[PDB]
Formats: C-alpha cells, structure tokens, sequence
C-alpha cells in the first residue's frame, strides 16, 4: 500500500473490510444497497465471491498499488462501480486483511 | 480477463451496452464534452467521440493504446481516452467504458 489512491474515498462510497483471510467483517450502508443485499447475507462471507470475481481474481493478485475494476454491481438496476481493491498493514508489511471501495460511476464531488 | 484500469475521481465516465450506445455518463464527461445529456444517452460512444471511422467497437477488447482526443469546440480540451469492456461472472460482455482523462489532470 505504498500511495492512497486506492484508499480515496468519498461519503457515497461502499466500504468493505475483510479478515486476515478476505471474509467480509465490515461493510456500510452504502455498500449494501449497492449490492441489494442484507448484512446478514455479507459478513464472514468471501468479499470476492459476494462481488462475484471469485473465478477472475484472488487475493494474492491484490498487488500493493492496484488500479480499478469497472463493475456492474446491479444489472437489475442499472449501477456502473468503478472498485478499488488494496491490502491492510500492520508497522512491518504484512497483509491483516483487504479494502474494497465502490465507487459509483455517476457520484459526484465539489 | 478482468481489465484494470487507472480512474480518478476527475475524470469523464462513459459507459455503453454491447452494441456501443451511451447509458451511463457522469458530469464530468458532459462537462468535458460540452454536450447535454439527452443527446448523449442512447447514442454510439464512438459517434459521440468522433472515432467512428479511426476506431470500432471490435478493437476494444484486445487493444491496449489510449488515444488523445479533442473534445470541446471553443473550450478545447485534450483527453486522454481508455477504452474498456465491462464484463460479469459469466465472462460475456455487458458492455463498454471510456475514461477521459485531461491532459492537464494532476
Ligand atoms: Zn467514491
Ligand atoms: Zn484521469
């Protein structure tokens, strides 16, 4: 995680957190209604099975500087998120777990 | 294959169907092209672009270049421009992105 980008965020965003192993153990409002789903149905999960990438991308590919993924989070109801993936560090390199942001293509910024 | 793709908050988003027509923009892409929404959505990106003759839909997926486009017509603007396909769990297209960088973009 050497630079921030993939840790820009906004208040309209999805956040999720994940464990040591990439389960699902925090995850906003926003996130859910994103994904149309309930926060029962989300934690302790795969954050890469329930973003359905599971059979594209693994952990291990979520590098220390990632760009995005442009996704199609609800094809039932029109919602583009560009998603930028990143690691979580302790004080001497070792992944603890993973950040998801979910950024929807049409929010806005001043 | 899932493309990466670099974003920044500032640049113009445009996001198409399979067959290439606008569903999706944000503001900043309006702004950037000097255009209205309503005659933007459900028109060819590539119309919309001006590439129509210099690049087509079928090149998307396997291209890598990013091309230099002018955008607004007494305003100016130089872009850079990235074309990306949106694809779900199945691995079948749903499809296309533009991203608009400007030039002068930190
Ligand atoms: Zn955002
Ligand atoms: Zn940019």
């Amino acid at each position: 995680k050497r630079r921030l980008d993939s840790v820009i965020t906004h208040m309209s965003d999805g956040i999720i957190a994940t464990d040591r192993r990439g389960r699902i153990r925090i995850v906003n409002d926003m996130a859910l209604k994103m994904l149309g789903m309930a926060k029962e149905d989300i934690i302790g999960y795969y954050m890469l099975s329930v973003l359905s990438l599971e059979d594209e991308f693994k952990l291990e590919e979520i590098q220390e500087n990632n760009d995005s993924f442009l996704l199609d989070l609800n094809e039932e109801e029109g919602l583009i998120a560009r998603v930028n993936f990143s690691t979580i560090v302790q004080e001497t390199g070792f992944v603890t777990g993973y950040i998801a942001v979910l950024h929807d293509v049409t929010e806005q910024q001043v």
